């Protein structure tokens, strides 16, 4: 069965690499999921920006906060890779702006200055709970949080509670409607990761995913694909532990990508 076959795939192309490959697939559709390593513990890096989006999100549909707030951020506060925060310093930018940075660039000062409206790490760790998620925690902030250190706790989620996240998020009651379009709209838009899952997905299939890239040969890509037939498929993927380049990582997450592709469409045609 495919999902017994995609599971195969995936032990021989972790062993080929020397990683750690954790993957959770779930298909709407068919109901049907696979997995490897899917409850062991992985680093984050900047997967957490989406659950950090959907918290802010969350806060201003209840009124919470107000997406047209503008935030005003200083010099020092600018970390590494952010292309969209770095160039606005001396204007500004409002919640909504942050939350699109974070996401679709992956802005580290983007996701800080999330973190800081939330309170911090243990804020993004409480948002989390509070959707059933008893795994993720986050314990700093950009770009201490990038570590990535084998062995240890913390800043990780596992594979499959990050499945469930997004399940939460954009398939259902988490955010209101407007709320879980525009996160949609942020995930599909982010044209990082085109070498990584979208890379092995059919041409005629959409994506839209959060990466993440970190020490130790992390490299990390999740979010929600579009098949051109059928339901959603959900689909978290973390490696970690890699000797080899950031473009051979992405090699592997693409090789990912038409594992679950292959299964997903499989499962369309019974
Ligand atoms: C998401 O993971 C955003 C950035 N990743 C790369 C790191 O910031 C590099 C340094 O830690
Ligand atoms: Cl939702």
């Amino acid at each position: 069965n495919a999902a017994a076959q995609a599971q195969r795939q995936l032990a021989l192309l972790e062993q080929r690499h020397g990683v750690r490959l954790g993957v959770q697939v779930h298909d709407r559709d068919s109901d049907r999921a696979f997995s490897h390593r899917a409850d062991e513990r992985f680093p984050m890096c900047s997967t957490f920006k989406l659950l950090a989006a959907g918290a802010v999100l969350a806060r201003a549909d209840r009124g919470d906060d107000s997406l047209r707030r503008l935030i005003r951020y200083g010099a020092a506060d600018i970390v590494a890779y952010s292309p969209v925060t770095g160039p606005r310093q001396a204007e500004g930018m409002t919640l909504e702006q942050l939350c699109e940075a974070a996401v679709t660039r992956s802005d580290n000062t983007a996701g800080n200055l999330l973190l800081s409206t939330l309170g911090g790490p243990p804020g993004l760790t409480a948002y989390a709970r509070g959707l059933g998620d008893r795994m993720t925690r986050l314990d700093r902030i950009e770009t201490a949080l990038n570590e990535a250190r084998p062995g240890d706790p913390r800043d990780t989620t596992t594979p499959a509670a990050m499945a469930g996240n997004l399940q939460r998020l954009l398939l259902g009651d988490a955010l209101q409607s407007a709320s879980r379009q525009r996160l949609a709209d942020w995930l599909l838009a982010s044209q990082t990761g085109d070498t990584r899952l979208r890379a092995g997905l059919p041409a005629g299939w959409r994506i839209g995913d959060k990466t993440g890239a970190g020490g130790h040969g992390t490299n990390n890509d999740i979010g929600v694909i579009w098949p051109r037939d059928g339901a959603p498929v959900l689909i978290s993927a973390y490696l970690t532990q890699s000797s080899a380049s950031r473009e051979a990582q992405n090699a592997v997450l693409a090789e990912v990508g038409r594992i679950a592709a292959h299964a997903v469409a499989a499962w369309r045609l019974g």
